[PDB]
């Protein structure tokens, strides 16, 4: 088991690129619910008693709506944050990165990624749901809304704002500016920058030299490209990827099911249908039976959009996190701990989803440790010696500093440490020569 | 269009500051119900029965009892941060910084500053909305409370624990130590530092030397006081950009509306009114009609306090972000792309606004981009030089190293530049020669 | 007062360590409740009736699971992060350090630490309420669940997926890695490295130089081992130190007592007992009373429900936040202001409390701050100097250069400044030598 040593430092001398996905719903479906219209269907005689009952109706369909538009805001407020759309890069020449996973192809007329392709097809809406019986009753007509509500209890779903196409174009311009000009393209204009160079730089920001992204290029890049490959299998053999996209869409296809059901109930009447017990009882008494069910409906109503109100919030604020998400590992480079997927982040690439967005975040992970003897310091002529950058390594009878993250032994020089001190103070200080550069 | 290239990079060869304010709701009316004078008004005969319906009116009143408790330490959490008030800053000699828009005056006795004293003139309540008419019932005797409520069917608004002179305070005291001590003033004590350096430190923490600011300091200075200017004009033209706040207290002033309209609501009953059926039937058949209004008044103002919930914890939610943007944004800087505004976070003032915050973020956007060849490294002497910062440039027959967000060309020498590797393993190593220092 | 200058800087010639407690509620109670028993107690007749009132007892049952089940992820996202348990040091020979009250000890069963067995001393459960008074029917036994809920009105108490055990077993091993493999053991392999380096590096992560740990180690880390002592003290002594945890605790107590109670309301009826009014009515008669307090015990626990559900809400935004402050706090550095505790984060430390998390921060704050002169920039031979890192600074008569957050003056040479312009464009520059080092 690991051990702790007062003397003894752990370097990496190798290390492996890797890719997370991290999967975040970011919309619902636009489903809203007539109240005039669920409890009382072509009777009018159950409409003017249902107005003294008050706002009751107009409040809860008013707070459908507000979850409606909700909706539309949270995906702007995601893919829209760069609206200066990036034209896709034709040069297929960059130092070994194959994106072909992750940008378009013309091969299809979707002009969706590989990976958005698989997304699509993993998420899917059961036969037996209100919401592809709605599409199927319009046939793309707007004329018929009111009249395909009528026959589904007044359910009736809105069409998004923002298209499929529409989303997918969105992340193309993040992939392509992300691709040819770095984080910088969020921050101000369309700085080019070559993308070996991008990422050396990128290396820089968490404590590895640009050296050894150069001497490893091919390395790296063969790196990336397994990776981006690994996960569409990933993806594409386990079913249960993609169900905090999937749960939601059940759990509202479930929710509009009890609501329609609960029609059939009597909530203790003579019948469920308003047209039998208004022949059956005089005027004088069948008041009494239509106040239970119009009091039944509204509670049941009243539960489908409260829950839904609880489920909208939980949405919105996936869809914050998305949108934070995006600027700060895609736009940028996040220091965060896990903010950007395991491991210290480089940089991340955005995928489109059904009702949900897909992050690829590209991770740097060390490995292949070596112990290696160190010391805080070290004396020469009386003088203590500190590190400028690195660690104070020795290889058995030779002392040298290499950086944290990569083992690169060097000669320690003036050039690559400072001085403080007497050589006194320091507890635990090692006598070795310091050369003049 | 843009397009990629393996051996060009582009450089900004100048700035523009700018300023955009972001505006959060902080806080909530703290309107409070009784739901013994709702229901009830006056009737003894509707209380007794309102009795056998169990606590469910000390639920929804102890509910709307931790909103309001909460709205309070929703302020405070926001504005309380720091509490050791600086003195206002008497020298009016900066280094070109004219905060007289941000910062107080005395020419008023509201002791808020322009632009505060605008954001509190874009927001208005309506004479028609209960909680101003309220106020008026009171006359700021707080005997009258029991009096009023009485009148207005039990609802009751209760005054803030902190005064908008009180956040004002507040808000000024960071403004003071932000412009007197920078970002220490946050994290220990009054560590004093002139706002020029601070500019020039901050400007570090972008990737952007000092000597930017000292030699553009009067240009800089200029463009941060007309991004000032601007702003005022922006927000005192544009009617639509304190929604945000205006949107909650429009919200608030319906469900009050929505809630008192229903007591006129028959319920299905032979009338609105308990005085009226309750002589116009017996006793033995008046409680069948005085059960079913008590029944819809509860479910009316439990529809109330839910939605509220609801709203509550949006609020909530805002006002924990305002207050880690407070700290990262104002008390600090933040690296985190946008959560400062656009552009490359500088620091950002607070300004107090009515029951929310709006933050002014300056932010560092480059422009006036200039293409220039580049290359990943230097052969020298058969030794592969790398750049210690900045990037390698060329302008025509000459290569230089310079910043990464300002073009500053620079003779490339062994101080600003480190070596690595026999110059036969990075592709795309330039021959150039590299001067001794 | 403080007062602004243009040609004075403030720079700490000593610091403070200071620890601050952070209590944050991660999860709840899985309490649930049936709705086909605490309405219907044994009766057959309620129960039939109960039907036609359609999918509302499902639905209520569902939304009770679902929070039960999110309780389980909640604790898991936050303490699971980690589980390559490090084994225990062994070796009590830190540099000074006294991790005793903060690691656990073999004196106890319990396996806890100190503090710990504090936390969990602190926060109990009344014997008044039903939490209690359910375990004590069981005996452990799980047989006896459906008698116990038949007592107890269908209250159901489930059983945590991991025990208190089990959660202190994690946080161990996220103190052994961070004591013993820093950041990185959250970012990858288990690089160990010693504890004193370990601090020097983070000290460089906010402008402190690793020198003035080693020449202030003994101080260090009695100043360390003070702050864990008090903080014991603090909150052994102040009795509202962890009420966030007694408050969701008491919160949901009282839910329960209130739902329970609420059983022996009539609703307008002639009883609230169902044998009693069953027994005194014929069938033709009795069923319009037992529609009465169907529908009052419905919304009763409706009413119970959808509060749980916000107060669930707010467990999950806090239980996500002590995940997120994990990962920055713990397993990282974060830079971000007040995130991790007041003052400049050094490193935290996890401890387990009572359905909730206990983090130690531990901070830099500066101190003894004392004024100096300073200029932006030096003159020398026209060329204009600027200082490469800290501050020029003047010691009377003699000026010289310093970090920013230590007061370590240096003579200002080439090796620690750096020259730009003509001495002719910075505002406030100085005439002063500087030499060749
Ligand atoms: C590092 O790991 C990679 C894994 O792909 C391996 O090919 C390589 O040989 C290892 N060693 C070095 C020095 O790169
Ligand atoms: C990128 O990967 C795909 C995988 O099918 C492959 O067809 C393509 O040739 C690769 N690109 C290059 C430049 O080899
Ligand atoms: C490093 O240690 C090995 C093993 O003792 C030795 O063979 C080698 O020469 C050392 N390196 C140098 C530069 O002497
Ligand atoms: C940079 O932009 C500013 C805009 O205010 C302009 O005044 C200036 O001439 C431009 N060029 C330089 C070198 O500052
Ligand atoms: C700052 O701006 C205001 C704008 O009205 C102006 O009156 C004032 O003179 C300015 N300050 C200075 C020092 O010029
Ligand atoms: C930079 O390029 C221009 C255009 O060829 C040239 O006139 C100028 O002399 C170059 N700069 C230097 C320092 O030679
Ligand atoms: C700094 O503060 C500590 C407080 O424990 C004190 O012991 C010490 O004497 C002070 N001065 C120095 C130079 O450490
Ligand atoms: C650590 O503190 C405890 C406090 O009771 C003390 O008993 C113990 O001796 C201390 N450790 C050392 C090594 O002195
Ligand atoms: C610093 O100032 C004091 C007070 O004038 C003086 O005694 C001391 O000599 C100065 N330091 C140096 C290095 O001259």
């Amino acid at each position: 088991c690991v051990a702790y040593s007062n003397n003894s430092i752990a370097i990496p001398t190798n290390f492996t690129i890797s890719v997370t996905t991290e999967i975040l719903p970011v919309s619902m479906t636009k489903t809203s619910v007539d109240c005039t219209m669920y409890i009382c269907g072509d009777s009018t005689e159950c409409s003017n008693l249902l107005l003294q009952y008050g706002s009751f109706c107009t409040q809860l369909n008013r707070a459908l709506t507000g979850i409606a538009v909700e909706q539309d805001k949270n995906t702007q407020e995601v893919f829209a944050q760069v609206k200066q759309i990036y034209c896709t890069p034709p040069i297929k020449d960059f130092g070994g990165f194959n994106f072909s996973q992750i940008l378009p192809d013309p091969s299809k007329p979707s002009k969706r990624s590989p990976i958005e392709d698989l997304l699509f097809n993993k998420v899917t809406l059961a036969d037996a749901g209100f919401i592809k019986q709605y599409g199927d009753c319009l046939g793309d007509i707007a004329a018929r809304d009111l009249i395909c509500a009528q026959k589904f209890n007044g359910l009736t779903v809105l069409p998004p704002l923002l298209t499929d196409e529409m989303i997918a174009q969105y992340t193309s311009a993040l992939l392509a500016g992300t691709i040819t000009s770095g984080w910088t393209f969020g921050a101000g204009p369309a700085l080019q920058i070559p993308f070996p160079m991008q990422m050396a730089y990128r290396f820089n920001g968490i404590g590895v030299t640009q050296n050894v992204l150069y001497e490893n290029q091919k390395l790296i890049a063969n790196q990336f490209n397994s990776a981006i490959g690994k996960i569409q299998d990933s993806l594409s053999s386990t079913p249960s990827a993609l169900g905090k996209l999937q749960d939601v869409v059940n759990q509202n296809a479930e929710a509009l099911n009890t609501l329609v059901k609960q029609l059939s109930s009597n909530f203790g009447a003579i019948s469920s249908v308003l047209n039998d017990i208004l022949s059956r009882l005089d005027p004088p008494e069948a008041e009494w039976q239509i106040d239970r069910l119009i009091w039944g409906r509204l509670q049941s109503l009243q539960t489908y959009v409260t829950q839904q109100l609880i489920r909208a919030a939980e949405i919105r604020a996936s869809a914050n996190l998305a949108a934070t998400k995006m600027s700060e590992c895609v736009l940028g480079q996040s220091k965060r701990v896990d903010f950007c997927g395991k491991g210290y982040h480089l940089m991340s690439f955005p995928q489109s989803a059904p009702h949900g967005v897909v992050f690829l975040h590209v991770t740097y992970v060390p490995a292949q440790e070596k112990n290696f003897t160190t010391a805080p310091a070290i004396c020469h002529d009386g003088k203590a010696h500190f590190p400028r950058e690195g660690v104070f390594v020795s290889n058995g009878t030779h002392w040298f500093v290499t950086q944290r993250n990569f083992y690169e032994p060097q000669i320690i020089t003036t050039d690559n440490t400072f001085v403080s001190g007497n050589c006194d103070v320091v507890i635990g200080i090692v006598n070795n020569t310091v050369y003049d550069p």
